[PDB]
């Protein structure tokens, strides 16, 4: 990037018979001299110049002039342009690709023209001088070229296949995939594109898992009449809409919540409409359609109605027929009536991160204090409780089972392990801290009148428990509890209870679990 200031070089000529310059340019003045070569010897020269927008290859080789203007498009609207003329003998090309913008899209063709018939030699002598982005006055500008300055910025240069100053004259200087993780606590709302067309909808987005139960999207207009949703069922992707004259929808054949990314695409003409979605990796995909009933054709989504991500706000009015549960997992390159989304850019969602770190279900970490419920399991004799965690809070509840009761918690660097129905062991750490963000290890096992601690493999503590009656609780939990000991703050994972893995795929309940990695 070069704005305002001429630059000169001194070119370096491989074939007299052949030429090849590239450009980048960028401007929003209709007329400019963007590259020239010439010397002070002959009256050859190079040049590429716009005219009311158009970018022309000029040059003579000792015989006339020869002009070549690229008619399919105008540059002088501020996007980045790839100029790209050449030369061969008298022929000359002139093509433009538009980097950016809504012409990049198109398809950068090639013009030729040619230069009177006699010399073929691109002449120069030793002081040859090649400008980029303007004129300076050692050289005579070709009657041909009739603007001689350069109002804007100019990119990489290229001449002879090669890049690209011996004199700058003048003060020169410089001139959305949006990946998120939701944790069933967020939601994200995106307004309505204007490029929203009623009968024809088309939606994707990629997401990846593990929850079975979540929305994913959810549109709906103030009267509720018409409506879409984009939901996980039992892990499979279910889609719902209604136009005015009768609700539809389709759940897929297979679930998607593998962890893995998925390419979602819906693509509704009317009341037809078709879902696929694809594993991104193994690229399988996947295909359902289905139609809403009645005559309605339009999803007539108003200005002011609002498509969301994730979750949802609390609403006066919602449809009936939507599974409003928080989305606990990942999303990126959202795309609505072709319009791209990036839900960071957006100024209202709640409860997202940036990213995504989906790892397996047995991890879980609390950001802020939180807790994750898990399905009531009781100690009985012979029992053993296996688990890693790794806080940096000297106080905080590392599991608990709700009169009985037992728990596994740091206390301001102790870590007890409580039995009742009331019995309980307490290891000081030595040599290193509990709460030191590094790996733990426990380990718990009940046997008869007895009961065993151990950390990390070390002295492996012991305490009476005479007791044979299993010590039932109502309530699991990892992190915390609803209720006076601080709260659990790093990430607890591979917990196993009498011989049982205990997930975290789908909990009873929760609240600020970011399950399923240790953040
Ligand atoms: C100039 O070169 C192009 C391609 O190399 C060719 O299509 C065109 O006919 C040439 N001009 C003429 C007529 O010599
Ligand atoms: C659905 O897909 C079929 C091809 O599988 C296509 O013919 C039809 O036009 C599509 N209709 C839509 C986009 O609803
Ligand atoms: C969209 O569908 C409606 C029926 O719901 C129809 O009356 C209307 O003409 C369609 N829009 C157009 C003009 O394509
Ligand atoms: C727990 O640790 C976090 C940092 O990991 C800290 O911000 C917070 O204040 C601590 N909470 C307590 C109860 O000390
Ligand atoms: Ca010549
Ligand atoms: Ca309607
Ligand atoms: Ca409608």
């Amino acid at each position: 990037v070069s704005v305002s200031c001429v630059r000169t070089y001194r070119p370096e000529i491989k074939k007299g018979s052949y030429n090849n310059i590239v450009v980048h340019v960028k401007t929003a003045v209709a007329d400019n001299l963007l590259f020239y070569l010439g010397s002070a010897k002959f009256i050859d020269f190079l040049a590429i110049e716009m005219r009311k927008g158009k970018v022309s290859f000029l040059w003579d080789v000792g015989s006339g002039v020869g002009r070549v203007e690229y008619p399919d498009l105008t540059i002088d609207d501020s996007y980045w342009y790839r100029i790209e003329a050449s030369r061969t003998g008298r022929n000359g090309s002139i093509s433009v690709r538009a980097l950016d913008g809504p012409k990049a899209s198109m398809v950068p063709s090639t013009y030729h023209s040619v230069s009177p018939p006699g010399y073929t030699i691109l002449d120069v002598d030793a002081n040859a001088m090649l400008f980029v982005g303007g004129l300076t006055g050692k050289i005579k500008k070709a009657d041909a070229v009739r603007v001689i300055t350069f109002t804007g910025c100019m990119g990489e240069t290229y001449f002879d296949n090669k890049p690209i100053f011996r004199e700058k004259e003048g003060d020169c200087k410089g001139c959305s995939e949006g990946t998120i993780q939701f944790d069933g606590e967020g939601y994200a709302l995106v307004s309505r594109p204007i490029r929203w067309y009623p009968n024809i909808s088309t939606v994707m987005f990629k997401f990846r898992t593990f929850s079975s139960s979540a929305l994913l999207m959810y549109l709906a207009t103030r009267d509720l009449k018409d409506f879409m949703s984009v939901e996980l069922s039992d892990g499979h992707v279910k889609v719902s809409y209604d136009l005015g004259s009768g609700m539809t929808s389709v759940v897929s054949n297979q679930n998607h919540n593998d962890g893995k990314w998925k390419a979602f695409t819906l693509s509704r003409i009317q009341k037809q409409a078709n879902i696929s979605i694809v594993d991104i990796d193994s690229n399988q995909e996947e295909n359902v359609a289905t139609s809403s009933s009645g005559n309605n054709f339009g999803l007539d989504l108003k200005a002011d109605d609002k498509i969301y991500f994730g979750g949802l706000p609390t609403l006066r009015n919602l449809r009936p027929e939507v599974n409003v549960k928080k989305y606990s997992g990942c999303l990126k390159d959202i795309e609505i009536s072709r319009t791209p989304y990036n839900i960071l850019s957006s100024p209202d969602y709640v409860g997202v991160t940036k990213g995504c770190s989906l790892e397996n279900v047995y991890t879980v970490s609390f950001p802020k204090p939180g807790f994750v419920e898990l399905a009531a399991v009781s100690i009985d004799v012979g029992t053993e409780i296996n688990l890693s965690f790794s806080t940096r809070n000297e106080s905080g509840i590392i599991l608990l089972g709700s009169q009985a009761y037992y728990a596994i918690f740091l206390n301001k660097g102790r870590l007890e392990v409580h039995l009742s129905s009331m019995r309980k062991i307490v290891i000081k750490p030595e040599p290193n801290r509990f709460h030191d963000g590094r790996e733990h290890s426990v380990h718990v096992e009940r046997t008869r009148g007895i009961f065993t601690v151990q950390i990390d493999e070390d002295r492996r503590h012991m305490q009476n428990l005479t007791e044979e009656q299993p010590i039932e609780v109502k309530k699991l939990f990892v992190g915390g509890a609803p209720p006076n000991i601080p709260a659990f703050q790093g990430c607890v994972w591979n917990l196993v209870i009498n011989s049982i893995p205990m997930d975290f795929a789908q909990p009873i309940a929760f609240k600020n679990a970011d399950i399923g990695r240790c953040t």
